[PDB]
């Protein structure tokens, strides 16, 4: 997996690769319907890394709640992540450490700002960039070399950290999802 | 074990080897009466892998509920087998990852799409054709080369897919079961 | 242990050697009075795998129940067996797999036909016979070479595997303990 | 340790050796006053191996009962051993294999039959002897060798077992202590 | 990670670098926003080293306080640090030693004293300077080094030890963020 | 792998399945040309069980030798299998236990008698009938029960015998390959 | 890595994938010039899997010989194997099994017939088809499908198996080679 | 495996069971017919334990030495087992303890006593009778209870030591071999 | 470490970065004069990744060789560094896998082509750029969103690949060294 | 520590050394003034070994009885020890066998016998003397070659046999402790 | 084993038990002839713990020398058991501590004086008594006890050593063998 997050120019896009693995085994975009990493939750886009089973989760979780959480700063988006780990636990069946794993690392993409969630709920609020997946170290060569190019905007810097992932590890693919949005004022 | 599963030309087939394997050795439908992998539901048809007892505990799980299940979306299918798998461990005798595990790959056949769940509940709805089981690869390739093949419907293509899976691998074994029905509008 | 179980001419018939094991020490039928390790439940005749000590368990068991359980389809027995694993956890200290173990593999027979029950509950029936225990592959061999000889009805099938398993293995041993019955049709 | 129990002309007879260990330790009965291994259950004898504490267990348990138990058949000494499991547990501060072990290995006389309880609980029925404790092979040899010598009776039978073990096993010591009583009509 | 915390001339400073870590990856305060590793708890500032995720929970958890915690004496401190250990583990998903660790080091700096608080809830007051993180070593070397240079305030010499660290450990990265305070009479 | 050989009536027969196995993929006699586990070796039958590999390493092994070795008696196949042992070792790279194993299960049928050596090196003469490789409790089974069916011949009985651990396990399957010869005047 | 070798029609043809791995980093043929895991030997064509270095070695190992080698019988090959596996430990510094691992598999084609030679030095001849590398299981099922289309050719079904496997493996990649000659009388 | 050894009224005997182990499968000497597990080193009868090559091994072994060794004194027992276990390791592939085992316990009868050495080259002479294998227990257990019984020569004794293991114990089996000989005047 | 190579408009560029890495210490190109990763070989320039002695040890053994080796080619590449593996082990004490590791990757440039060794003798000609190191796929992720800009030539590529591994890796430092040549006719 | 107890001539004794451990490091009578390993219970005296904290542990725990237990008879004793290994694990913080180790033996000498009772709770009941402790090999010798001298009486060889232990074993030391008693009628 | 040496009153003696082991078995002098511990060595004798193979090992290598050795000094004693153990590696294969062990602790009386030469070869020489052997803690504080006794000379003293293990330990049994001699001037 390979997921991408960029913030320039007052507009916000994220990405997404298509492949999933089953051990060493390609099931591409062109073999299964539901092939989205990004899910919407309330205004924000949500890609997601880890097993490809936590996307039919977080959807499923987020679905059950009253209203959709607020994802637009550092503290709200941790306080719904540690409230979302207990039910990963406790209703997902989720199995060292400083802190317990809840095994995804998300970015998050909206109007009011670019975050991302690792692992042990290391909640990041993002200047410019960034991307989580196996793939990460590619998408962020790329989109380091392409940042500033006065020709790509957000969305397109997005997708061509997606697409080097996708060109040189084993575990990312073609094609590329993507949204983007504007930023709130 | 080799279940596949196939949507072509408006037709929908699933298909399963029948040979039970006991460590070593071979337990063939010539001496197993009760030697089908494939049980119907409301519907579907279900086709599963794993242990030769999980088929005897989902025909007798389902059997229990109030009403069938519906199994014809991935949202659907996530939530019925989320709630199968707390059933399995509680009154089934169930026993690292991100998550856990089921212990069985299953293939879902129904007019309104075919789909599957790997044994982490991560659900997938299929275009094409799919298969699980330790002889999967085989059914995969074999598919792959014949899906085209205009002489050949849905069924013909799934049964090739368990025939080349039961040449090669030692999990794997004829007569193959299958089964066809029309996509619904 | 080895037990047989055959299915031949309208007759049903089962067998199993007398040879208790405790370490390397043989434990016979001219030491042991209680040596038999087929039982009687209901109307089946039940040959029992695994530590001597099951035999016991299960006569213990079933006759606490309200009546005898019917031992007579595939669906049937695995009710049976499934809550009978219940049982041997909390009231007979039973102590890696997909599902728990049961510790023992038995061969069910009754008019109604010739089943098995493997130690994950698989259940199984059969069409010609089966065997099961450390002798069971002598068994079986012995079986598939004598099953069609005219001379031989089922219950001489089923005590020959027994007598093939006491002649080469070290677990089992004369003499040979059977029963015979009419299929009912 | 090494008992042994006999059934020869209408005849029953158990016995016992009388020497306890502490890892290399010996600590006979010329040490030891109470140095029986043998106690009474009702009109049982009980001879017991494993730690020198199971008897001092057995004694205080089964005395705490409202009567002392029948163990004059497979089934009901199964029903005693199996409660007993529990309360060595529960009470006595007990701590791989097809079921929990008791932890001892116990020979029952008494005028209606011998029999002898193994560590998981294998209650069986004996026609000629049988012996347990680390002593038992030798005892068996012996007893084997002696059985059908005219000259023996039960309880010299019994007897010689124990001495067998003592001459050759680090674990069984002299006297040997032995009760005889007559077969029940 | 570095923290520093000094006291000199009537008063108070305490710093911290800005590098954040995700295995051998580099998340600078050039890309991440919250890159803060110093918060406010009343009138004290703590600065944190361990999982990036520390500095969340701490603010998090403060915060839903009835009063800040007075944390201007050493058994004040330290009562307040066990009752928070309590809820790491109890709400926090906190997971050898003489007493449970809290993964984390810290500093605390308010106008009546600087303090420490390392892992396993040892406090301490500093009569000149400390450093804690992988970085401290560097930290200290270098305050023990300019301490006592006229030119050099409380802030200057904290400052300094983080630059030191972030010279030469790779779990340190400029900039420093730093905080300075009058000594309370 | 299953390996028969049987012993009545004055003749003597072999036989063997002709299953290879690569983890749980199978190779049948009708992908692989070579198929054939049992080789001749001067006026003996020799059946493999073990790697695929030792057919080769021994037909190797044999055919290099000044004449090829007699193998009709149990102190002869043992100083034999003896030297070969030392030969899997220094020259085709053979790798708890009490002696060495040579990691591999034969039987050899000959004018002179029947016979096997285990992976140990324990070389015994049979009287009846015998079965080595991961089939041969199937096979033993099946030709005790019908050893002595006047109907079956040698090659029958032992044909038999691999049919039945070709019908019930994994590293067993058909054809069955077989050779009968007369037992020598002895 | 895929590996095919085919058998049809008086014709022989041998195919590989292009595609080489450095962990989960993928190196297509579009990054790497020498990408060919088929070499000539004699008139032979041998196709490589294991190790990207094999291909240099052997290149390298049959360069040096005298007379290219014949690799038209299982005997032949067999001894070729057998001394190649003595220079692979003794000058290219190649590292539980029956006999010792060579590390890669291989398919040997020329106009006498097709063989391969398994990393165990097991010489087999090949009647129709097969396949080696972590890619065969999809190139066997592909080639069973395909085998017998009187529309494919030997170099038809070769290529094909190596599609298969590219498409569902991560370890094999487009673009195919293959190459085709004619059978000897 | 079960050996047995005795001496007892100027008569010395030796025995052994004829069944081989592969893993929990049983080859009687019905199937095998070279189930014999004692053999003939000039005048003395060895009975050997262990793996069944070991008989193999042996004979060959004794068969290549340019004149039988004499196995009748402890210290002339000890100096061959010793040599032995050098050609054990050399020659036929043999694979914690204060010294190398040989792997294999043998009991030695010939008209000047009867012996044992056991895996670790402890050698011993005999007053009465011994047993080695897995089966010895049974046999010594069966021999304590027969050996004074006037009806029983030492052969009746030694053989009723191996059929008391074969009895109780699943490494042993029917039939029993066994030889006699006269206790040479000199002892 | 991060070494790349990049080929491009007739001409070739091999670029690395500074840092040494002692443990999580910094030794960067300000503190330490023998900084360079890349040192000559003929005409070739050689890239080192993996302990910085190796640089050390390749420059002692090539100075010592006869006339300097020809790395113009995949086969002589790999001619030369098998018998250089030989002489890691022999005269510099060097120390699961298929062959044994030489334990650095490196990349070669020359005149007439890019190439690359990985610690397996893994010799690559390469047809556009490539990276070694732990910094590699930053690089590579750069490298590929940059090689099309026409006013980027080779060195500038091969630059900002070193560039982009520094921004966001720990083993990775600025400056960055740098050769560029024409690639000969 | 070595503990004795001897019956003679109508009476009884009872002694141990006064030395502790800490490690290696001796706790001498010199140096601690609390250095009797014997206490009083009831009209009992019982020598304790194992840490050095039992003694305090069973004199605060049998003081806090209603009454003083009966230790005159093996039954008594049992019982008494039985319930109070219960107490050892609730209130006293006591942590592969047969059953729970009670982590001390004990003597246990009154007018009415002489008593053991072993950490496994075997209790024993000696007719001449008995002795634990690491000593008590070193004590039972000397106390044997002393019992049938005439000029020593019970206390002269139970003081024997800790000064024994003490010569030889870097775990007893000297002053020895004794009390003896008349035997009751 | 139990050996034991004594000096007294210008008499040298030194004793053994006679029991073999092997396993928990027994072979008592009444079933061996060769029972014997203690051989002759010119005119010292040596009595042997460990392997009852070193006695037989210790009598062909002394017999095999030129002249018996010389063993009544320390300096003397250990050379001969240094040269000892390098044959007993070399000739009769023998197999963590400082220095390598000998597997066997000895005893050697002659009229020059009483030695003892342990497992590590730690020769001494003693000037009362002692003993090795598992029974040696039994029969040193026997000797302690009964060494200055005015009716027992140095063999009775001796033998009284070894009786006391005999009666307390598994490893040593009756008869005691012992000799004696006169101090030489």
């Amino acid at each position: 997996t390979t997921v991408t997050i960029v913030r320039k120019d007052g507009r916000i896009a994220i990405a997404a690769d298509t492949l999933t693995k089953w051990g060493g085994g390609k099931e591409s975009a062109d073999y299964v319907a539901n092939h989205e990493k990004i899910i919407r939750v309330g205004d924000s886009y949500v890609a997601i890394t880890g097993s490809a089973t936590f996307k039919l989760i977080l959807a499923d979780y987020f679905a059950s709640l009253d209203e959709p959480p607020q994802l637009d700063s550092v503290a709200r988006i941790f306080c719904v992540w540690n409230t979302l780990h207990g039910a990963l636990k406790e209703h997902y069946y989720l199995q060292e450490d400083d802190l317990e794993s809840s095994r995804m690392d998300v970015l998050i993409a909206n109007p009011r700002g670019i975050f991302g969630v690792a692992a042990h709920r290391t909640v990041q609020e993002f200047s410019k960039f960034y991307a989580y997946g196996s793939g990460s170290p590619y998408a962020l060569g790329a989109m380091y070399a392409a940042y500033r190019a006065p020709s790509l905007d957000a969305e397109a810097v997005a997708r061509l950290g997606v697409m080097a992932a996708a060109e040189f590890h084993d575990e990312s693919g073609l094609p590329v999802q993507s949204f983007v949005m504007e930023l709130s004022p």
